[PDB]
């Protein structure tokens, strides 16, 4: 056996010298050097001393001013709080492991760090969805007379809570399960087993289909109509250089954001589906810790691409923080 199973675990290392132990009992050293254990922890620690307040202010400074009511605003104000449920509910967790090095919490603990994980990179997934829907509408304007308001908004964000959730619950209540990777001290989705009572398979699929593949053919679409308008679309919409301008920099923003999504989850992805097409095959922890860990950066990269590409977002900030004068 290249790794070693246990009734709720699978630790990626071969047990024939009889060191493995669950990552639910003891710390599981064995795996890696204990420095490791602490560059992971002190990297949760950065990333919830940077998640903490850089989402918290941007929540903050959005509230505080009445004109950021806009679709934009509200997926960004969205976000922060996906962020703040990643960093409270699970990072915090997830730190806490890494110190003792195993998951001393239990399943429990492990359940924390794996749904609001993918809570918040679901959230932010489908949140792109919604963004590119509203670029689309926006700046081609296909349906008729039709008006992508605050109203459209609330339904926006709400729907982007029902997606994730369709995500990141089953594998609470029987559908899959939240399982310990890499070094043993964060967890995800079972790509490591079959356990059939779980009905892992299935949900694997589910999940890459429903909650990757879609949304990134929604995207697409929509980047295929925008491409296609800011060419030959838009020239008989008169869409006036001065709107366009202002409009071009929320589109640039939305696909950077898609982009860095890209550049944050993709690792985690490939090997995850490496892993679930290559069960049983030799790979050892550090396999899925990088990538794990890195994706964990999504806690953070959103709201500073936000402050960075939105002026008007920056500005009111700038104020917020100044008080007064650097509005809304
Ligand atoms: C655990 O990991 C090892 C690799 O580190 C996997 O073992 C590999 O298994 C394949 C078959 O699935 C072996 O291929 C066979 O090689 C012989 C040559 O003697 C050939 O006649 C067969 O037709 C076939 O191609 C491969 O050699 C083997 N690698 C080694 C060196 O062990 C293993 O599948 C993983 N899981 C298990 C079973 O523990
Ligand atoms: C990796 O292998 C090791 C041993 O190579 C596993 O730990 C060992 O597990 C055995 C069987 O559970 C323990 O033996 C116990 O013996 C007493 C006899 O009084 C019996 O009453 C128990 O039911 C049990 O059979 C043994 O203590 C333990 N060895 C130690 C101290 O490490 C280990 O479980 C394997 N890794 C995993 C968790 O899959
Ligand atoms: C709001 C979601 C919070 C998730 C907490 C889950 C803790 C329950 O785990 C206890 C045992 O469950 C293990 C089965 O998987
Ligand atoms: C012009 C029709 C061909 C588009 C097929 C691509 C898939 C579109 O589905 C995305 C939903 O919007
Ligand atoms: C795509 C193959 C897997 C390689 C992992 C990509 C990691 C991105 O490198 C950036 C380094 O930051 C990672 C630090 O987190 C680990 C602690
Ligand atoms: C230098 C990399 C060459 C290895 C490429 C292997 C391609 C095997 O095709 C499998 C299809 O998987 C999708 C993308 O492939 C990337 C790695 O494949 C591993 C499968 O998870
Ligand atoms: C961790 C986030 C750091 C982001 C800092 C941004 C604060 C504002 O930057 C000021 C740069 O000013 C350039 C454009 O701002 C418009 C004001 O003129
Ligand atoms: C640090 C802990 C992590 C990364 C735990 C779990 C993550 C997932 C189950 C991620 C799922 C996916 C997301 C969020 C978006 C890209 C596709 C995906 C299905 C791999
Ligand atoms: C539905 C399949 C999606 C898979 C996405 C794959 C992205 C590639 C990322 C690196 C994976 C390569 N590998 C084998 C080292 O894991
Ligand atoms: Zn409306």
């Amino acid at each position: 056996m290249n790794g070693t199973e246990g009734p709720n675990f699978y630790v990626p290392f071969s047990n024939k010298t009889g060191v493995v132990r669950s990552p639910f009992e003891a710390p599981q050293y064995y795996l890696a050097e204990p420095w490791q254990f602490s560059m992971l922890a002190a990297y949760m620690f950065l990333l919830i001393m940077l998640g903490f307040p850089i989402n918290f202010l941007t929540l903050y400074v959005t509230v505080q001013h009445k004109k950021l009511r806009t679709p934009l605003n509200y997926i960004l104000l969205n976000l922060a709080v996906a962020d703040l449920f990643m960093v409270f509910g699970g990072f915090t967790t997830t730190l806490y492991t890494s110190l003792h090095g195993y998951f001393v919490f239990g399943p429990t603990g492990c359940n924390l760090e794996g749904f609001f994980a993918t809570l918040g990179g679901e959230i932010a997934l489908w949140s792109l969805v919604v963004l590119a829907i509203e670029r689309y509408v926006v700046v081609c304007k296909p349906m008729s007379n039709f008006r992508f308001g605050e109203n459209h908004a609330i339904m926006g964000v709400a729907f982007t809570w029902v997606m994730a959730l369709a995500c990141a619950a089953p594998p609470l209540v029987g559908w899959s399960r939240y399982i310990p990777e890499g070094m043993q001290c964060s967890c995800g989705i079972d790509y490591y087993t079959p356990h059939e009572e779980t009905n892992n398979e299935s949900f694997v699929i589910y999940m890459f289909v429903v909650h990757f593949i879609i949304p990134l053919i929604v995207i697409f679409f929509c980047y295929g109509q925008l491409v296609f308008t800011v060419k030959e679309a838009a020239a008989q919409q008169q869409e006036s250089a001065t709107t366009q301008k202002a409009e071009k920099e929320v589109t640039r923003m939305v696909i950077i954001m898609v982009i860095a999504f890209l550049i944050c989850w993709l690792p985690y992805a490939g090997v995850a589906f490496y892993i679930f097409t290559h069960q049983g095959s030799d790979f050892g922890p550090i396999f899925m810790t990088i990538p794990a860990f890195f994706a964990k950066t999504s806690a953070v990269y959103n709201p500073v691409i936000y402050i960075m590409m939105n002026k008007q977002f920056r500005n009111c900030m700038v104020t917020t923080l100044c008080c007064g004068k650097n509005d809304d």
